[PDB]
RNA sequence: GCCCGGAUAGCUCAGUCGGUAGAGCAGGGGAUUGAAAAUCCCCGUGUCCUUGGUUCGAUUCCGAGUCCGGGCAC
């Protein structure tokens, strides 16, 4: 029954210099839940906090993946379980800051035991999408497995392969293994979320941000990428907001200002969808980014003294 | 100045053999179990620029005006 905070919310919502704040009068560490903020060389595009915050606030869990890896909620999991336990041991509070809610989910009620990845398998899978469509996919999960093919549309190529991959590897069913659940988070949480009072105010936010960081060398940061000559658009890391557009760019697909409209769109996009999640997950306190940035109060309270 | 194209959804455009119109993008909502900043589902009424003419009926055809792209000319 440790305690330990999550500090929730979207794109431009403040949520990091509330951290460190919040790291001022509490005995708290950082951990860093994004699944951007992992990557080494992925610096501005993503938000990622400077060496001077870095200085004032360590976070766990940033840079410890080269572009070229894939990370999942799993690893996420487990790593996040595992920099809990060591900062705990040391008398200190977890903080979990970030807007990968999925993370946060899969910490906090676990993850049925699945089969990782196979690229073996999913390259098959590709091959016969290629030759038959992701239509004759479908059908076939509808024969192995109908719970999971009335859940996921056949139009939806990730889980369609996810669900068939799972049967393909263990012979077992993926709404079979779902029965068994996983362990969920042993800590007394505080579940905070943070996010301008207005939908327009965050897309003003969002879009002034888009063009500080253009402002600050994204573009040469994302070329550096280009140039390695390893990395594709299939990668999560080339597939995050802003990176994709400006990968479209780099190749010669779009122009410049086409880039810019597309990538504070997909920014949009994205924070749009962070709310969905927030919006009626359990138990969470609602702060507000704009100025009530003394929201470290409510946290203060919530979380009582510690 | 003259000629030729455009002008229809917040944007880019289709379309209507004349019976008041629909895609994509933007935007909104919702899913979400090892890629999740991903992947996917649902939501389309707008003076069809204006004005005459023909017509039961015009955004649609024809004239004229206005604005926008080009071209010709100075
Ligand atoms: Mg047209
Ligand atoms: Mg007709
Ligand atoms: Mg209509
Ligand atoms: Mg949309
Ligand atoms: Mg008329
Ligand atoms: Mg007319």
């Amino acid at each position: 029954l440790p305690k330990a905070i999550f500090l929730m919310g979207p794109t431009a919502s403040g949520k990091t210099a509330l951290a460190i704040e919040l790291r001022k009068i509490l005995p708290v560490e950082l951990i860093s839940v994004d699944s951007a903020l992992i990557y080494k060389g992925m610096d501005i595009g993503t938000a990622k906090p400077n060496a001077e915050e870095l200085l004032a606030a360590p976070h766990r869990l940033l840079d410890i993946r080269d572009p070229s890896q894939a990370y999942s909620a799993a690893d996420f999991r487990r790593d996040a379980l595992a920099e809990m336990a060591d900062i705990t041991a040391a008398g200190r509070i977890p903080l979990l800051v970030g807007g990968t809610m999925l993370y946060f989910k899969a910490l906090l009620e676990g993850l049925s035991p699945l089969p990782s990845a196979d690229p073996e398998v999913r390259a098959r899978i590709e091959q016969q999408a290629a030759e038959q469509g992701w239509e004759s996919l479908h059908r076939q999960l509808q024969e192995v497995d109908p719970v999971a093919a009335a859940r996921i549309h056949p139009n939806d190529p990730q889980r369609l392969s996810r669900a068939l991959e799972v049967f393909f590897i263990s012979g077992k069913t993926l709404t079979e293994l779902t029965q068994t659940s996983g362990d969920a988070l042993p800590y007394q949480v505080h579940q905070f979320a943070i996010a301008p009072a207005s939908r327009e105010l965050l897309h003003q936010r969002i879009e002034q941000r888009f063009h500080q960081m253009l402002a600050s060398g994204f573009e040469a940061e994302v070329r550096a990428l280009f140039a390695r000559g390893d990395l594709h658009t299939d990668l999560p890391s080339i597939r995050c907001v802003g990176y994709r557009q400006m990968w479209s760019y780099l190749e010669g697909e779009i122009s410049y200002d086409e880039m810019v409209y597309r990538g504070v769109c997909a920014t949009r996009q994205l924070a749009k969808r962070q709310i969905t999640w927030l919006r009626g997950w359990e138990g969470v306190h609602w702060l507000d980014s704009e100025k009530p940035e003394q929201a470290r109060d409510e946290v203060l309270q919530v979380v009582g003294a510690i």
